[PDB]
């Protein structure tokens, strides 16, 4: 990584840009590589400006009594910011005084003899010499106010991930993804390009006066009306302005839940397209954005009659300024023309950059002030003690979820527990299911605030969730996590868990990729991964949370017996528990039931009790666009026609009337100045011609993003695995926000600047000639320029938008996971994590707006060079009388400003659309497209499955048959693929092999109708944000008595009444509110209700106690009584009524007639059943 030249730099390159030439360079010939990209400058590396930030914060916090985020920011950057702002006021300045040299520079023209004749030299030279000072004292100001942007926008979203690892765990159900990732997304760009208009809040009332001095000297009592005028118009602007605001705070509080729900639709869509969840989800999208595009549509109206401000007030300000003074006394052309001169940067500067710099200054704060308020959150408040006697002891202790119930003192999930723990002993804590087992350890540790009671411990703890988590990277480091890795350590640890066979099954031996939770693992291996990482870790206590569920029952009694029970043989663990082996082996036990301590004691006393194809597809993607665009087109050139015939008429005049003093020496080329000069009213855009412009652009908008997402849902699995969590998140946020927000107006802009340049240039070549060859040379200059700059930023964009997904896509994780990651303290190690994506995002967008600043400074200096060779050639080249060509050239460099401004308008909208680009890649994606269920007779050969096209071999040559109504039962040791077989059997991943299912193939039916005769209860459940009767069937199918009657079979009455709102109730943070085996229980609900005939179970018991499976196996003979089902279980004791079984080993399915024959033929599985078990089996 080569360090960035700006800190060895000459002053006169920091001055003109000139060390971004090599990326230019580079960049225009061949595709940028990934090195050319420079190191950050080392002032805006991430650690100093967050400790900055975060000590001026946290003396602010201690001194004063209401702290305010505000103040300490000023602290930080008021003097840089004023340092530059006395700049930018001198760089704006230099405008108001141009047109005074401008106006007696096109006075010379004229004949007669007037004293400018010899003043004419000495008014170029001051002109040309303004002009080189705009330029070189401009642009600079504005690079500067970027960059303080940039880095007060890095430290505030430093310290917001600061905030986002203390905060306290009472208070994540209540705020979702949806408030951060918006949070961060609508600031990213909007509050650091937004720094250059602080400055004209102050600004605008100074030029302002300014210029109304020096009109007043031109115009002596006129100039009042024409400012009252103004202030109306400024007034009117306000007004909309405030208008607007209300419409946009009723949007944000929608496009969160939009975004949850995209975001929870999409990380776990394997069950969504396992259930044949399509259309009902689109509906709901579909219904949220129908709301969000009403406000859209109605602040977007109030944006666009803000915008035509400037364009449709240059005729009413000079008419109603220059009435009465003419009616009065007359005027001869010069004044008209100073005035029009003037009033075009009056209109500027009271137009757009007052109200629009208010605009920046109300949104600045209202994100300040929000984000103060996010600091000012409950924060967890740690008493790990370091002294300690070895000994865990709980007393009388007592638990409340929700805060309300806390200060109020509905049963508390506990009540009344103690116990004692020495060094070297063992807790078992066992309860059948909801009995609060995980709400427990969630005690112990310290993250629920005991309502009354004691707690002590060793400050060395670690943790192994019941669910598990799998930060992105490599399995050596997922199980170091942030710590000296050591050779006999890990091996030992290896040894342990026994994933030495699973480890060596991979392609890459030890370390492979593993992305955002890791799907491209089983179940086993994340969990058996999740409980080395407790194991490695060193720590006086140990809080093993059931990781005992999904394995089978002989890799069990090896890990049980060789780790928990030889590995750690001295070092205090809590173990959670649903086996009678482990009570045994355990040595004190503390049976809950329903938060209640049932029993607490001794086995043994238990014993004893008992791109320009972009910009067409953008457009042609609906008729709309081009009839408008078209109608438009056809307007303008009537309006031209108009303008054409009025200057016919007047050209052609035959000359007491003092209404207008004119002059032959003057009328031919003030006449012409006079019009350009009003060019941009008569040919702006009125209420009838840009409203159906921006109402079919929103339309388009939604249309897109409709198809963007229809074509994301049903994309192969093959394509959708391989893209992370943050590249979907980005997308749905960024890339449609920009789409609904800024695009519908900067390309409106762009139109009107185009179109306006346009007509001008075409009637004024129309009635003089040449002009045209006068101006040509110019706009050739022009777009030769852009051509070769966009091939930077065409490629650069990407390489830094995509760059956005490594700062996402690192914070969904630590908060998705945020528990474990406190649990071990390692906050360090991801604040650094997530400063080196903060840098890498830093060291492409700066760069990039270093880029585009350059081309400001060379646009504008392309103009300068011409413009100054244009009034030297032309005033020296005046004659005794009747100069021309000076007229002919200045007229044209007078239409060359508004053009200049197109073209920079014209760069901001090709930045943009890069957005519309990447939208569109996503819509190109493969698609992987009487009663039929008879008997469900099935029948499968030479089936084999692949993941990647063309991986490994999960599977080969299986081949078996099922007859109707005859449950299999199937089994094999953990990563053996039986949850790869259950969905190669839905064709999700990709296949090859023949089914015959009671006389049909896959071929001879298609793929949707096929999906529909099977039932999925998959191994990871899926519990979306709504309410229960909406979450277990969104098609809304069945009447409330059908789930009625359901929620008694599967025993959820006393999970729904205990909460407030019945079948209403809304759920939240994928139903965190809810345990486990409720969510099992619910997920079996949801496939009961969709009565299929062949059905596929997977793991319906993960961890649910010995009593509450009974009921798993009640609803297995009365409710499934005919239907063929594909059981897939790990516990034996399931197996008790399954027919046939199929054992999966080496890539390969046997299936038995009985379970006598399977057990004697793998010696090694029968020792591992217990005797409670094993007497059922062989009695
Ligand atoms: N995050 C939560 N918000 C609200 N209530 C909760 C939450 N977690 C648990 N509960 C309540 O606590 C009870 C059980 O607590 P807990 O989740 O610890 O049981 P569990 O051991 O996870 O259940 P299982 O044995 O099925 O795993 C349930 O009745 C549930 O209503
Ligand atoms: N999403 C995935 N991407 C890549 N490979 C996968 C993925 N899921 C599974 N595999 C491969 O399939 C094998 C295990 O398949 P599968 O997940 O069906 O086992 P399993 O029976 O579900 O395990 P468990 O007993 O934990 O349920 C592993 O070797 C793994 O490499
Ligand atoms: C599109 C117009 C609508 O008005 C008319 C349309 C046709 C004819 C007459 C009037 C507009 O929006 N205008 N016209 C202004 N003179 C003006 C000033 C400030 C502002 F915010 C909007 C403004
Ligand atoms: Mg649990
Ligand atoms: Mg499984």
């Amino acid at each position: 990584m080569q360090r960035s030249p700006l800190e060895k730099a000459s002053v006169v390159s920091k001055l003109f840009f000139s060390w971004t030439r090599p990326i230019l360079r580079k960049g225009y010939r061949q595709r940028l590589e990934l090195s050319d990209i420079y190191q950050i400058p080392s002032v805006d590396s991430a650690d100093n400006l967050s400790e900055k930030l975060e000590r001026e914060w946290d003396r602010e916090l201690a001194s004063k009594k209401n702290p305010k985020l505000i103040n300490a920011l000023r602290r930080c950057f008021f003097w840089r910011f004023m340092f530059y702002g006395i700049f930018l006021y001198l760089g704006e300045v230099t405008k108001a005084v141009q047109p005074l040299l401008l106006g007696r520079i096109i006075a010379s023209y004229d004949p007669d003899n007037k004293e400018e004749r010899s003043i004419a030299i000495y008014l170029g030279i001051g002109l040309c010499l303004l002009f080189i000072v705009r330029t070189l004292l401009l642009h600079p100001a504005i690079f500067g106010l970027h960059h303080i942007g940039m880095q007060m926008r890095i430290a505030m979203f430093s310290l917001i991930y600061k905030k986002t690892l203390k905060l306290s765990s009472r208070v994540l159900d209540k705020i979702s993804i949806g408030q951060l990732v918006s949070l961060l997304s609508n600031n990213l760009n909007k509050f650091d390009e937004g720094l250059a208009l602080a400055h004209f809040v102050w600004i605008a009332p100074l030029q302002v006066a300014l210029l109304m001095g020096l009109i007043w000297e031109l115009l002596q009592a006129s100039a009042f009306c024409g400012l009252g005028f103004l202030i109306v118009l400024a007034l009117f602007q306000a007004g909309l302005g405030r208008m607007m605001m209300k419409y946009r705070d009723q949007r944000a509080g929608k496009i969160s839940e939009r975004l949850v729900i995209t975001s929870e639709m999409i990380e776990n869509i394997q069950s969504v397209k396992a259930y044949c969840w399509e259309e009902a989800m689109e509906k709901m999208i579909e219904n949220l954005r129908q709301t969000e595009l009403k406000l859209t549509r109605k602040a977007a109206y109030v944006r666009y009659f803000n915008s035509s401000a400037f364009f449709f007030s240059g005729f009413f300000v000079v008419f109603l300024s220059v009435l009465p003074y003419a009616l009065i006394k007359g005027i001869i052309l010069r004044k008209i023309f100073t005035t029009i001169s003037f009033c075009i940067v009056l209109r500027m500067a009271v137009t757009r950059q007052f109200p629009w710099a208010v605009q920046t200054w109300y949104d600045s704060l209202g994100a300040i002030n929000k984000i103060q308020d996010f600091l000012q959150k409950q924060e967890y408040k740690t008493l790990e003690y370091n002294l300690t006697t070895t000994e865990v002891v709980m007393e009388n202790v007592t638990a409340f979820w929700e805060e309300g119930f806390g200060e109020l003192f509905g049963t508390p999930v506990l009540k009344d527990i103690n116990f004692k723990i020495e060094r070297g002993q063992l807790l078992a804590v066992a309860g059948s299911t909801g009995a609060g087992k995980t709400s427990l350890l969630m005690v112990i540790m310290g993250e629920l605030e005991p309502s009354e009671g004691k707690i002590k411990h060793s400050g060395r703890i670690s943790f192994c969730s019941q669910f598990s988590w799998i930060m992105p990277g490599t399995i050596k480091e997922n199980i170091i996590f942030g710590v000296s890795y050591d050779e006999y350590r890990y091996r030992s640890v290896i040894k342990a868990c026994q994933l030495e066979e699973d480890i060596s099954k991979f392609a890459e031996k030890d370390n492979i990729v593993l992305g955002e939770g890791g799907i491209t693992l089983s179940g086993g291996q994340r969990a058996r991964i999740s409980l080395a990482r407790a194991v490695y870790k060193d720590a006086d206590l140990y809080l093993l949370d059931s990781p005992f569920g999904y394995l089978d029952v002989l890799t069990e009694k090896e890990i049980f017996e060789s780790c928990v029970c030889k590995l750690m043989a001295n070092k205090t663990r809590i173990l959670v528990t649903s086996k009678m082996e482990h009570l045994k082996k355990a040595d004190k036990i503390l049976i809950l039931h329903e938060g209640s301590s049932y029993f607490y004691g001794t086995f043994s006393e238990l014993q004893n009790l008992q791109t320009w194809n972009t910009y067409l597809r953008y457009i042609t993607v609906h008729k709309s666009l081009i009839f408008v665009l078209i109608w438009c087109l056809v307007i303008f050139l009537a309006e031209v026609a108009a303008s054409l015939v009025v200057l016919w008429l007047l050209g052609n005049t035959p000359l007491n009337n003092s209404y207008a003093v004119i002059i032959t020496s003057t009328s031919s080329y003030y006449v012409f100045y006079i019009y350009v000069g009003v060019a941009d009213t008569l040919l702006a855009m009125g209420f009838f011609r840009g409203l159906p412009l921006v109402h079919t652009l929103i339309t388009v908008s939604k249309i897109l993003h409709h198809k963007m997402l229809h074509s994301v849902l049903q994309a192969p699995m093959s394509t959708l695995n391989t893209l992370k969590a943050g590249g979907i998140l980005n997308r749905f946020s960024k890339d449609i926000a920009i789409l609904d927000d800024l695009l519908p107006l900067t390309i409106f802009d762009f139109i009107q600047l185009l179109l306006i340049v346009i007509g001008a240039i075409a009637v004024v070549a129309v009635l003089q000639p040449y002009i045209f060859v006068a101006t040509v040379p110019v706009i050739v200059a022009f777009i030769m320029l852009r051509a070769y700059f966009l091939q930077t930023s065409q490629q650069l964009k990407q390489l830094e938008s995509e760059g956005r997904s490594p700062i996402f896509t690192h914070l969904v994780t630590s908060l998705k996971g945020l528990w474990t990651l406190r649990a071990f303290g390692r906050q360090p190690y991801f604040e650094t994590l997530f400063h080196k994506a903060l840098n890498l995002h830093t060291a492409n967008w700066f760069l990039y707006l270093s880029t585009l600043r350059w081309f400001q400074m060379r646009i504008e200096m392309i103009f300068v060079i011409f413009f100054i060779a244009v009034t030297f050639i032309s005033i020296l080249t005046t004659g005794e009388g009747e100069g021309r060509v000076g007229i002919i050239l200045t007229l044209a460099m007078n239409i060359m400003s508004t053009l200049q401004w197109a073209v920079n308008s014209s760069i901001d909208v090709d930045s943009l659309m890069r957005s519309v680009s990447r939208v569109f890649k996503f819509i190109d994606m493969p698609t992987e497209g009487d009663i039929w269920p008879s008997g469900g007779q099935m029948t499968v050969k030479d089936l084999t499955a692949k993941y990647t096209e063309g991986g490994n071999a999960i599977l080969e040559n299986i081949s078996f048959s099922i007859s109707p109504g005859q449950r299999v039962g199937l089994l094999g040791r953990t990563g053996s693929g039986k949850s790869t077989l259950l969905s190669a059997f839905l064709r999700l991943l990709n296949t090859e092999g023949e089914i015959q299912i009671d006389g049909v193939s896959w071929d001879s039916i298609t793929l949707q109708q096929w999906r529909k005769a099977f039932g999925v209860i998959p191994q990871k459940v899926f519990i979306f944000s709504g309410t229960f009767r909406k979450n277990l069937d969104p098609y809304e199918q069945w009447s409330d008595q059908e789930i009625w009657k359901v929620a008694d079979e599967v025993g959820l009455r006393s999970v729904i009444e205990q909460f407030p709102g019945k079948l209403d109730f809304v759920l939240v943070d994928g139903g965190c509110v809810l345990s486990h085996g409720h969510k099992q229980l619910m997920c079996l609900a949801r496939s009961v209700l969709s009565k299929a005939k062949i059905l596929l179970l997977d793991q319906p018991s993960a961890h649910l106690d010995p009593v509450t499976y009974q009921i798993i196996r009640r609803t297995l003979k009365q409710a499934f009584a005919d239907c063929t089902v594909i059981l897939c279980e790990h516990r034996i004791e399931a197996m008790l009524e399954c027919q046939q079984f199929l054992v999966i080993e080496e890539n390969k399915v046997r299936q038995y007639d009985s379970i006598q024959k399977l057990l004697n033929e793998r010696s090694l599985f029968r020792q591992a059943i217990s005797p409670s078990d094993r007497v059922k089996l062989f009695p």
